[PDB]
């Protein structure tokens, strides 16, 4: 019986360090092994490029190799939060892995070979969101557990106050958008298909020559006009300009790798229609992207003679005048909006502003309401319910609201989020129809014009069929009533509620409160039982899990990263993410200089709780079943003695943390009464932990303030990184 | 006081309200538009209404058994009952509700209101 | 109130409504015999002092609806009888079959008034 | 604001000491007032005969006040169990109030002088089961509450097997019971009626001279021939011989005071035919009444000379030889199954045996199978079913097994709860018509015997209304399907019928499962929903919610003395029984003489728990809600905690487990945060508690295992007893 | 969507009978049938009503979204043919292709946006 842990980037890596011998302790006492995985971004540099490497140097394909073992029913992988790469970070850890005599290839943005174009795209697999599409082998189970909750309620976190006279808003689209062109079906069989575009000129471009459809598939046609996207920026900007709003724009660029970066970059350009005029011809030849934000149009500009780059910078603040304000990123460092499209991510940024109270901030420093543009309404129109209701009824009160956790569709690339190979930015006017290779037959019809995104999305049935089941399983144990975001006027939507509605049956419903509202009815009925105090369930498509699992917990709790992440493999395992962030890079920082870690681990504690629980369900384990209850308790108990790190250095830090939970599991495991070998086996460590406290608490304390060694940084050198993360003589012999 | 105000309607209105837009009205409406004022996404109005201390807020209701005759009585602090109405003819079938807003709930409101209007720059109104 | 609130919202997020396309909403009114407010006019006042304000059967000293109320607060007992209850919804039901269009009655659950109403309406439509 | 807790009798009473000053201090906090009321058996004594008592001596008729109170709307009532007093318990609680100067008169047995008879008519209002016919103006829901369901999953009681070829089975009459001769109907109007007996001779004999009846109250005219009960028992009697299997009794004489007595003597009579004929003038002349079992017997004849005497128990045991084996009481001390009637009590009985595998004890000590004789077919052939269901499918399973909630028809003295001033002994062959006074109409006839019971049972339609109204209510508030038990070729069913089928037309029914099914159906049905771990509450009628309320909360929990019973009141108030069992006695034995009490308060604890939410709901208080929520939860964290008190002298007893629920009712009124004022209110109490936990606990251990100063059983010192109950100065001092 | 109309399935005599049963009493009823029913029906009906067919409309929506419209379903009666070529009277009826013209106007504006095509239309309509 073996559960696979994590090793990935950064903070959560340093914890990690400091945690993994413990939980290995804890482990044994169940006859559980606890095997690593590193798939850092260094480690999968290494995987991918083992040709320049020594037999010593190469590293297995570790991620490739968890994806296999998500196939198989005995699988428990706990997935910490790792790096998905932007360009900098890669390049980054490619010089500190040549610096260590790791051979690699530099990472050729504008390549001028064949053979470069050959390792550029090699590299692309390294890139991005590359972790999450391989493991996510079963549909999501996002909620916060009750401690959680009651934590929250003791202790507030900060919220703004919502005005009656707010004048922010969630302004999109009406027509043009994906949402309103939108075509879609469920297939009879086996096909395999191929898209196209039929020209003006007769001919018959072809876009992705083959993917392969099953029975029971759900495939969207899907496009946004050019025409209408420009026009509703238009409408916008002036808007804002007119009402005096500060203008925002809210687009998740780092996933949807193609088709957001085209939209963020033309509101850039309408923004600035009058500056990229005037310089329109000096722009293409220096090849300036500004789908990469207004950071790429500095870089291009900044090795240009002074002079010349000074009218530049002047065209873009002479732009301004008759301009709205912008919302800034960084407004110190004069870092905007349209800056960089991975700055602003719409499923973190909107939650930040509703907890403001509407909130985001200026030029001048200071928080001023905004007109968040959210240019497709498909999945925006659910916030402006949200922002509507706070007018009428005032901010969120975290100290008696309810709870809306979540079921998400999100199994085997589903939906738009495995839509990235098949998104398309049409290249001139025509007919794009998706059609069927054995025989001519034409599957779905759009009518499309140069400029457009059109894209074929995909869900399969099974992960449906799982979602359904899981959705059932959640109000069954819960006793909390479950509601289906489904849209009436969405023919995708209506094409899951015709599932929805057929595999209820095939599952006892009997005492459960089930129903299917379109997602601003949901969102509605959802917020009116949350500030009454009661619970509701969403179950929801891929997207809308990935905004909701933020937008909720953001406001009950304050973050994201303190709730169960739960992902049921279909094939019989689970996979427990520990955090939806990010790998803090600041928090690495805090560490390095001064060392002091103030990442928090409860939801590593947490996953770790729910690995054990459904180890012991599916082995029979009866020892991992006392483990799992111990530490749930420890787990609140950390809690409820408000042993969590402190984000101030000199002061309890992650280390720290993790020394009272490991004594408050001890102790947990000491006073129960179901397992008599546990019991006496864990004895002597709660009493040595517990009669030690303060010696340990004390060294882990007054090793803090001061600069310390890690050995890098994408590739730590584990000696020097366990060093400092154990410090802790006391603690680590008395283990 | 009996010519004073609304006289006639209570009198009158022995039936229910079956009030509509004529086909012919309403075809003319499409037919030939009246100007509307255009609204702001980033528009200020909104109601303000009390949250508690109202008539909702308070409100008990009953629907009666039997034909019966009550007065409204409050018993003060002193021990004294004042007879605020010495009689009214309850029916069986009758829903009667005892409904009350707060003074010190409503003043406290209104000064609350009154200064986040001006506080904010929007112009305060009154509709009863 | 807060009827006209979510309009205002509505209207924010949808604009102004277009009279060329839009569809109509007539309104089938409970009214009948001086119904709920419209009749509470002699049965409504300004409390002298604090105390408590009940309605009580005079014949038998059954309290039937009490209520702590203060120094300057407005009470009042509304009233509605069973028959115009009844006409109310026999008139909803016969604009339902004449006009062909769906009907909503407007009744709250968190109102003890409307939750009494509805218990009326849900027993009425039986009868039809 | 005022809640109204009952003084009763024996082991509750003594925990009442204990508890009702830490009920004062929590429900002082809501504004709630905790009033006593005695209805102990002394003080029913003292109300009634009030004659020769000082004014300070004289007590209110505390049974008529709490009867009166269940017409106030706001009535808050909480039951605790009394006793139901038998004459060796009457004369014993008279003589201990005599002893301690009160003057009131001794119970004549046989009244000599016409005086006598006026002064024992008056005690027999205080025989008996007095209580509850008063009190209960609603009607019964009788739940587990999931709390305690949970508890049962984790720690199984003990249950013997079923064997498929186990021979036990329930033996009950298939004519000439009450069943298949019963005629009913629904009164059109406002009647008075009187019972008479027209004879062979010509004579009417009034047995009951007036009742007054209303409109839509149904009635029945059921008896049971005399001449077939016996040959039943003489059948019954030769069957068990035969075959081998042990003979058992099952009646509720306790509560049916007048017929079963007659049912349970016929047993007797027909057993011991051969000596009850040696010694038919001798028995005759002693005023020998068997139907208060064979301890009558043995009373008339242990005064008798020694050779005398000797010679009729010796034509007792000698008829033992043609006779089959009997189920024993104590087989130690020879105690039978016929020694009284009081010993095997159906409710308690029939669940005890089906729990142990349907066995019950024989004259060897050992268990065994038997034949359950219920000479009643009504609510006897129920049992039948789930023993043949058992009989296939084994002991039920208590860690998977579902739940059957109870919705009970009792209300105003229901059905046959309401029969016993209406049942007699025929005296001679003739009809017994019930008879209009005003019209001489005969609304129902009957042909009757000498020796047949005959009685004319009443349930009044506003009961049934608001039963029906409560069958709905669970149904939608719970989520579980209802099933009405109602028997189609029952003539009192089918009169329930009708009112049942019209009256859920008057409710809100849309999204629940209501059925109606005859008992035997409804039991299967119920069996094979239980089995698969789903749940079904039982709407039934009253004596059917005695029995079910006994034997499926055995079956799911181990014992009838853990669950919530609660009675909302017709006229809007809410009494809340916090056990169905007995006020046992030998718990006393064991506090008086070792300083233990052994006395569960858990259904106190949920009685109060219910007492204080529908405080809440009723009235608006919003403070009561949060007491009786932080209730509920120290309620649970006992359960799981594991602090129910011990049977063991010398360890944590009821005092002690009192103390456990005030620290956790304490802590959790301070970890919560839906009342500001409440939460920093019981903050410095909760933090005292905790802080001297092993002070408050070792000092009402220590205290334990000798002999303690009480003074009294039936009218125990008040002073006295509180020291005793309050040994803990710590503990009392805190607040 | 058929949320506010009545549409039932009756066999052919049922039906025949129901919408007599109408129709004898001023009430209108469409009928929806297969291929010699609506010839059958189409001749009955508007000989009772109006004396002749040639005095209706016959519109057929095509399916690949255009429209034909037939000005009449009788034949080209050669007989007022003879009245004109020997005495000089044409007794045709054109109110068929008048009406047609309308439909096909209507449609035209419609379908292509022609607000101009429309007004043809209109006044085509009030001068039938
Ligand atoms: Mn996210
Ligand atoms: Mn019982
Ligand atoms: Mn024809």
């Amino acid at each position: 019986p073996t559960i696979i842990y994590t090793l990935t980037d950064e903070a959560p890596l340093l914890a990690t360090y400091a945690f993994l011998p413990v939980v290995r302790k804890f482990a044994e006492a169940a006859g559980i092994d606890v095997k690593t995985s590193d798939i850092s971004v260094a480690a999968r540099i290494l995987a991918e490029f083992g040709d320049h490497l020594t037999e010593e140097q190469r590293v297995p394909d570790n991620l490739g190799e968890l994806g296999a073992l998500t196939q198989d029913p005995s699988a428990n992988i706990i997935k910490l939060p790792n790096i998905s790469a932007s360009v900098p970070q890669l390049l980054a850890a490619i010089k500190e892995l040549q610096g260590k005599g790791y051979n690699v290839p530099d990472y050729p943005a504008n390549p001028k070979t064949d053979d470069e174009k050959k390792i550029k795209d090699r590299y692309a697999k390294i890139l991005g969101s590359a972790v999450n599409p391989v493991l996510r082998e079963g549909n999501s189970d996002r909620r916060a557990p009750k401690a959680v909750k009651e934590y929250a309620r003791k202790h507030p976190h900060s919220m703004g106050e919502w005005s009656q006279a707010s004048r922010t808003h969630v302004a999109t689209m009406k027509t043009g958008d994906f949402y309103h062109g939108e075509k879609s079906m469920t297939l009879d069989r086996d096909r395999r298909v191929k898209m196209v575009l039929k020209t003006k000129s007769g001919e018959e471009i072809v876009l992705k020559p083959e993917v392969k459809l099953d029975a029971g598939d759900i495939i969207d046609s899907m496009y946004m006009s050019k025409k209408a996207l420009i026009a509703f920026y238009e409408e916008q900007i002036e808007d804002a300009y007119k009402t005096g709003v500060m203008f925002s724009l809210h687009v998740k660029a780092t996933m949807m790798k193609v088709s957001h970066p085209i939209v963020f970059g033309h509101a850039v350009k309408v923004f600035y229609k009058d500056a990229f005029a005037k310089h329109e011809k000096l722009f293409d030849e220096l090849g300036v992207n500004v789908n990469n934000g207004l950071s790429d149009l500095y870089d291009k500009i900044e090795a240009l003679p002074a002079s010349q780059r000074e009218e530049i910078i002047e065209d873009l603040h002479k732009c301004h005048e008759h301009r709205p304000e912008l919302a800034m990123v960084d407004s110190a460092k004069g870092i905007s909006n349209f800056h960089s499209p991975s700055d602003v991510i719409v499923d973190a940024s909107m939650p930040a502003m509703i907890r403001l109270g509407g909130k985001m901030y200026g030029a001048d420093g200071r928080t001023k309401d905004t007109k968040a543009v959210n240019p497709e309404s498909t999945f925006s129109r659910m916030y402006q319910e949200m922002i509507n209701f706070c007018k009428t009824h005032g901010q969120f009160d975290p100290t008696t609201m309810g709870t809306v956790p979540n079921v998400g569709l999100m199994a085997q690339k589903a939906e738009e989020y495995g839509s990235h190979d098949k998104t398309f930015e049409i290249p001139e006017d025509g007919v794009a129809d998706i059609v069927d290779i054995d025989t001519g037959e034409v599957l779905l019809t759009q009518n499309v014009e140069e400029g457009d995104i059109w894209r074929m999305p995909i869900v399969k049935d099974a992960p449906i069929r799982d979602w359904v089941k899981l959705a059932v399983t959640r109000a069954r144990l819960s006793g909390m009533p479950v509601v289906f975001w489904l849209d009436t006027e969405r023919p995708h939507e209506v094409e899951l509620r015709k599932k929805v509605k057929e595999y209820l049956k095939d599952h006892d419903t009997e005492g459960l409160k089930i129903q299917i509202m379109p997602q601003v009815w949901a969102m509605r009925y959802t917020l009116e039982r949350v500030v009454r105090g009661k619970d509701t369930i969403a179950a929801t498509g891929n997207i809308l899990r990935d905004y909701l699992t933020d937008l909720f917990p953001i406001l009950e709790l304050g973050t994201s990263a303190k709730m169960l992440s739960i992902v049921p493999l279909m094939a019989g395992g689970g996979l427990y993410e520990t955090g939806a962030g990010g790998s803090a890079p600041k928090h690495v920082h805090q560490l390095v200089e001064e060392n002091h870690l103030r990442w928090d681990s409860l939801g590593e504690f947490l996953a770790l709780g729910a690995s054990l629980e459904d180890m012991g369900n599916k082995t029979g384990n009866e020892k991992a079943k006392v483990l799992a209850k111990a530490l749930d308790t420890a787990t609140g108990k950390l809690l409820e003695e408000n042993k969590s790190p402190s984000r101030r250095t000199g002061e309890l830090d992650n280390r720290g943390s993790q020394f009272y939970l490991s004594l408050f599991w001890a102790q947990a495991l000491a006073e129960q009464t179901e397992d008599a070998e546990l019991a006496e086996r864990f004895k002597p460590l709660a009493k040595a932990l517990a009669e030690q406290e303060e010696a340990i608490v004390s060294e882990l304390n007054s090793v803090q303030g001061k600069t310390v060694d890690i050995g890098g940084y994408y590739y730590p050198d584990p000696e020097k990184t366990s060093e400092v993360m154990r410090p802790s003589k006391t603690f680590n012999t008395t283990l």
